[PDB]
Formats: structure tokens, sequence, C-alpha cells
């Protein structure tokens, strides 16, 4: 088995692009955390990662260089991922998908307030600890979008198509925020219904063209009870400008909805 310094690397949580995730276990005092392993853009992701301190965000213990292997020491999330509770065309119960959303409504409100854009906010990227608590991970394409209290607007169009606002692919530059929150949107309706809307949110995409038209007799919106629903209303907007802000998202009749 594989070792770095005090730590035995057990096995893969995940294999991505971006090197593999393993267990490592301290052989001597037992923690388990992940480490993510790059055989080395990352100067910039760790300065990101040291800067992560909160509940529903994945927590940075520290790197080290062994050669060309970089090792990143993060908090172990040993409940898998969104993407794991989530069954195809049902999605989850409406109560599990509104204490997701409040936990992930919790991690986004802490990265924007920062000035950290996350930008692939999806299921496979929303870990669970022991408890069912949510973990916003993976920081590979993340960034700042404010400093010394200035916005910038970002440029770079990167993402998953399916989840990525339709400013994106339409606008040289865009908002930041209004990014992240169009994709916790499409995150809840995949936790409602199971399945996603559209390939892209482009004029060539026929369910894109039917969601604005207001064909919610359609798959998914037909599955969404009509209180998360009139919520996926206010965030899938196409001008960014105009889509619901997460202040206004914590003032909504569903996201405060007493559920089982
Ligand atoms: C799958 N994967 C990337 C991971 N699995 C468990 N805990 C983690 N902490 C950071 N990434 C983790
Ligand atoms: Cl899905």
């Amino acid at each position: 088995v594989p070792f770095v310094e005090d730590w035995d690397l057990v096995q893969t949580l995940g294999e991505g692009a971006y090197g593999e995730v393993q267990l490592a276990v301290n052989r001597v005092t037992e923690e388990a955390v992940a480490v993510k392993i790059v055989d080395m853009n990352i100067k910039k992701e760790i300065c990101i990662l040291k800067m992560l301190n909160h509940e529903n965000v994945i927590k940075f213990y520290g790197h080290r260089r062994e050669g060309n292997i970089q090792y990143l020491f993060m908090e172990l999330a040993s409940g898998g991922s969104l993407f794991d509770r989530i069954e195809p065309d049902i999605g989850m119960p409406e109560p599990d998908a509104q204490r997701f959303f409040h936990q992930l409504m919790a991690g986004v409100v802490y990265l924007h307030g920062i000035g950290i854009t996350h930008r692939d906010i999806k299921p496979h990227n929303l870990l669970l600890d022991e408890r069912d608590n949510l973990k916003i991970a993976d920081y590979s394409l993340a960034t700042v979008f404010r400093y010394n209290n200035r916005e910038r607007l970002l440029n770079k169009m990167c993402g998953t198509l399916p989840y990525v606002a339709p400013e994106l692919l339409k606008r040289r530059e865009f908002h930041a925020e209004p990014v992240d929150v169009w994709s916790c949107g499409i995150v809840l309706t995949a936790m409602l219904a199971g399945e996603l809307p559209w390939d892209q949110p482009s004029d060539s995409c026929q369910e894109y063209s039917d969601w604005k038209e207001k064909k919610t007799y359609l798959n998914p919106w037909k599955k969404i009870d009509s209180a998360p629903l009139a919520l996926l209303h206010k965030i899938l907007v196409e001008n960014p400008s105009a889509r619901i802000t997460i202040p206004d998202i914590k003032k909504d009749r569903w996201y405060n909805k007493p559920l089982k």
C-alpha cells in the first residue's frame, strides 16, 4: 500500500481529470482524511483552498510536494456525493431536497462572501459527511471575482453544460454570482425530478425553449410541486440581472416551508 509521510493511501474515492483522490489513514492516530494526488493553476487552487473555513465547504488541511507529485490534504466526506442520493426519474423526498438546498445556499453565501466563485456546482461536487451534511468540493475551477471590495467580471467559459447559465454561452463577460445561483437551480431540479431539464440553455435546445415558453406540463417540471417550482421560476431566469439573488431566495415561500 502506498504512503505519504505519516499517512497510508488505502483506496480511491474519486478518479477525475485533475488526478486521483485517496482515503489517507494516519497509521499511528487512525485519523482518516482525503488526499488529492496531482502529477505536476495549482498555485491558485491551493491559495483558494487555504481561504476556506465553513461547515458546508470542504476544509483544506495542507499540502506536500514529493518530486512531481503534489498531495492536497482535505476534509473527508464519508457519505459519498449528492449524485448517489438522487434516484433517476424520481429525485428524492422534498424535505431531504430542501435540507440539502439550505446547506448548499449556506456554502455558496460563504464562498460569495469571501469573493470566491466555484463555477462547477453539480451533484458530483456536493459531498456528504457521516451525518449527511453537504460539503461543496473541488476548487479546481474556482476563481476570485471580488478583491479589495471590487468585483471583476468573468470571461472564461467553464463548468458543465447542463448546469451552466445561458449568459456564459452568450456574453463576452458576465457576473460570477448569478452563474453559481443558476447551477444551484439545476441541482434543485435534479433533486426533485431525478432528471436534468436540458443539454444546455441555448436557443437551439428545444427543452430550454419549452421552459422559456412556460410549458411546465412537460417533464421534469410536472414532477415538481407548485411551491419549489415557483422558486425554480425565479432562479432559472435567462437575464442574469432579473434572476433572483440569494438574499431573495432566503425569503422564498418554499425555502421557508416547514417539511417532514
Ligand atoms: C470523491 N471525493 C473527491 C472525495 N470523497 C470524499 N471526501 C473528499 N474530500 C475531498 N474530496 C473528497
Ligand atoms: Cl440527475
